[PDB]
């Protein structure tokens, strides 16, 4: 328990890149678990129009030493040339989570 | 509007649990309020294989001196024996909001 | 890809709100994207007793010397007369996106 958390987020095309996603980050102990919310609207300017598509968007919950690689990764296997792959420190977690999740994470 | 806000993220396996969570925490005047996001799907591993299910996740908010509190109750009440209870503090909020946030939850 | 970028949290009463706060922060270039996540519950005390009823949340990606720009427009286009709008700072993003956002904000 002696890490701290981060919370990393992310959106994907379909239910199954999040999933793949999870899955790799999981397998290489990268991240300790993933929430996966499904059926987003992402909304944004694409060639001065307003376009819209439906997304699944991920946060992934590891320490804070496995950020980098974990951004890293995400990258590589991404779907989207440019996905949106950001970082969030809590302030704070219940200890038993934050061994928890150092526990899952450690080689 | 003394104090500042603070977020507290955890999931539950069902909608009832949290709702649950939700009310007890409302009632004890511990939280402003909780959003429940359903059906997202929670992938970890257990036992050396990859497992997921469906959960709710909750964001709930308060005032910062009450982030202890609302997290020490929600890990009594929880149905989990491990449960992610993790705290975000927002950097800014409008004023009305914050208001609204002290009064809900100030004795 | 100068300017960090900040996230903004808010809910809105119903989908169309919040894909016209979206719309209307990207006409003006406040923000880059929005996420959508619909069907959300919201739980809260009125008049004495814990109520709730359906919203849907919405995450805002922008820069940071947007930030209070953007607040002010929600607050000025809000369906609410007390919303909840609520500003992250994000510890890290990759490279591409950050320069994304920067190149969607700018005029
Ligand atoms: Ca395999
Ligand atoms: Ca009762
Ligand atoms: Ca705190
Ligand atoms: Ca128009
Ligand atoms: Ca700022």
């Amino acid at each position: 328990s002696m890490k701290n958390i981060s919370l990393l987020y992310t959106t994907t095309p379909t239910y199954e890149d999040a999933y793949r996603i999870s899955n790799i980050l999981l397998e290489n102990k990268l991240i300790a678990c993933a929430n996966i919310f499904s059926n987003i609207t992402s909304v944004y300017v694409w060639e001065d129009e307003i376009h819209n598509n439906t997304e699944c968007a991920i946060i992934l919950k590891t320490t804070n030493d496995l950020v980098q690689h974990a951004t890293n990764k995400i990258q590589a296997i991404h779907p989207y040339d440019t996905p949106a792959i950001i970082t969030i420190d809590p302030t704070n977690a219940n200890d038993k989570f934050i061994q928890w999740v150092n526990d899952c994470t450690a080689l």
